[PDB]
């Protein structure tokens, strides 16, 4: 009779975390299973080629200052993209505040 | 001579389900291979790290109430986002009906 | 308590044509209500600009094919671009057949 | 030093109406501005070559029951497409609720 | 022989403008050129039936807080959405900064 | 100076195939590795959980009718969804022909 | 019986251009009708509020340097963004060469 | 009290790579975790059964010419697609140059 459409729920509308659940706490990495959340990354990409390094994060705004590492193929040592600071500072999760 | 575009098909022409046979009857969670077919996740995201409870179901409506449980990084425990209800009540199929 | 999604309609759900009635008969033009629904146009284009001949059109297979007409800039005479045929042959909507 | 990503805001986040302000309530016509609002129509499309008629709407449920009619491009008068009830029901925006 | 191909440019990568620029400083409503650079509009929709109160903004962070109000279609006045505050307080470019 | 901006490609303008190397001639089931290539898969989604019966193949028309069958996941036994058909006719890539 | 989706042709199937063609030779501006095809504008954009100012053009690789100037809402002016030369070269249009 | 809208970064804002590093000098072929970042790869396809050679690379336009290679389901050879040069020939990552 009449079509209704159906709805898959977006991921930000279920789950939110203050920053500073999203880091090693000792090592200043994002854990792993997050940083497809804060990267967009493109399809079939392997994660395991790269780390997220926090460099400052922010209680009071709820920003993360990041820099990204990669895994060279050759030594298969993490390096750093092309300097002393974060490469971007961004509030990862919808807020709502003053 | 003349271009004669491909397709390539929307999963949810082919796929479709009532709501009971989403979830585990016994444990209330979804099974682990529909997750990614209800919320919408990030490209490269790493299920193991998130499940789903089912709160409610309704068989009439072709719903579902749920609640996201993410792995706390650090202990490996499933933990609640941020209350007693379900966080969303949706439609996850396209229906055809009154 | 608990987040409901709506959503907006595809158009595709509601709009269904038989491919004759996509075109003036007697010009063998698509008529102008019809070009975006036929080509995935840039946001902002300006359809005035162009014109879709209809080359074929099959009653059997829901197809059509076309050849696309610009609007010279300095002239206003519409112009082919770059043979004789079609430059695409496609089935414009969804259909439920043999 | 660091990049700092901006955002275009989702007009979701900003707009929302009870179903009853969706529609002319003694023409039962879907009123004009809200017309891309509830269908997702092709970039560039020509609205004035289309109408929504309201066959239903629940204030209980925020939903709409739709039919679409469309101009004949030879007559100019509006048709239905391709029976007596809805083409569509559904909600039309986000909700929190029981 | 080999495929080459091209690109379309993205708007941000062209445009920026200071948060005073994006309003009528003596109205405080954004002016209507850049109402669907700030909003994510969906196709089609006639921004002549909104606008956006400007309520706070920032030179040092480059932030905008506005409100949305749109045009009740009996009256053909312009009334807010459901408080005081903004809707939403957000950065409307990329930035690179402190 | 100036921006130059890059491009990734699209699989489709590397890839095409003949609608019988897609699947295995005597089980009649798509090569595991041509499933996402065929259908748009919903992000993350664990493809060992389906499977696509060619029940019809075209070699003029470079066509494919496929039922789509899923795992249970109690019995772990491959069911069809929901006759006798094809649940979609198709073609996989995009064609120069007449 | 079987599902037979259709499809809408991308643009730039069917229209290419050589970059002289692009732009009005002696103001060395796009002409209006090609700046939604070259710049990913915004939904509902205002075209008239910005003009791209030819700065270069290569024949042999088909690419144009371009600099966008945006109308100044109060004194009604063209005014460039934020130098000398253009903000950006690139390729409009898929090319098949050496 | 407002909506503050977060941010998922895109990959292109942190990741460059001189072209030099793409792939393996002795073999010529794209390094395996490089694959998706050249190509948009359908959502779930399984990278195993494809590697991209590289015909040619411009060190002074930072570009790449590549074959597409993939693996036969029953001999599970790497077979090219359908000759002599690459397939195509494009710059993966944004510049700022001459
Ligand atoms: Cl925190
Ligand atoms: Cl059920
Ligand atoms: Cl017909
Ligand atoms: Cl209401
Ligand atoms: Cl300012
Ligand atoms: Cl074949
Ligand atoms: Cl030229
Ligand atoms: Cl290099
Ligand atoms: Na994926
Ligand atoms: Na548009």
């Amino acid at each position: 009779i009449s079509f209704k459409p159906g709805n898959q729920i977006d991921f930000n509308r279920l789950f939110t975390l203050p920053v500073t659940e999203l880091f090693d706490p000792n090592t200043m990495f994002v854990y792993d299973q997050y940083v497809p959340l804060l990267v967009n990354l493109p399809s079939g990409f392997d994660q395991a080629s790269i780390r997220l390094k926090v460099i400052s994060y922010s209680v009071e705004n709820q920003t993360l200052g990041v820099r990204l590492e990669f895994k060279d193929p050759q030594t298969q040592q993490f390096i750093p993209v092309l300097s002393t600071g974060p490469q971007t500072v961004f509030q990862p999760f919808n807020q709502w505040a003053d």
